[PDB]
């Protein structure tokens, strides 16, 4: 199934500093940052997607149309423009941020009532699972 909609309640969470490591979020940032539980909340319409992954520390947001380049800069996260496209492998959702940083983006799918996330930097891969709430 691809239906990624709802509100997502981290499970667990696998190598997020390495990730954010080879990002180069300063040490005060990763050590905070690490400790937290986090939420993805979802709202899918055909190919448009609104997501959010917040923490009690951050807020991240973007919009995006499968299928759709997109330019954009990573906001608070590490503040660097990037060439972004979103889509469908089967049904995993697979996003390729190009720009400095390589084998940079993510992949979503769903198993069950659970979600699945890789995220990927260098060499680095976060693996997450977040439960439907
Ligand atoms: C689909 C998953 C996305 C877009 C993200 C998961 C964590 C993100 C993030 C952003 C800023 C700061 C920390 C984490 S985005």
């Amino acid at each position: 199934t691809r239906d990624q909609n709802g509100t997502w309640e981290m499970e667990s969470n696998e190598n997020f500093e390495g990730w954010m490591k080879a990002l180069d979020i300063d040490f005060a940032t990763r050590k905070i940052a690490v400790r937290l539980t986090q939420t993805l909340v979802i709202d899918q319409d055909g190919d448009n997607f609104k997501v959010k992954s917040t923490s009690t520390f951050w807020n991240y947001d973007v919009d995006f149309t499968v299928g759709v380049e997109f330019d954009e800069y990573t906001k608070s996260l590490d503040n660097r423009h990037v060439k972004a496209l979103v889509t469908w492998e089967g049904d995993v959702l697979v996003c390729v941020q190009k720009g400095e940083k390589e084998n940079r983006g993510w992949k979503k799918w769903i198993e069950g009532d659970k979600l699945y996330e890789e995220l990927t930097c260098g060499d680095q891969v976060c693996r997450q699972v977040f439960k439907k709430k």
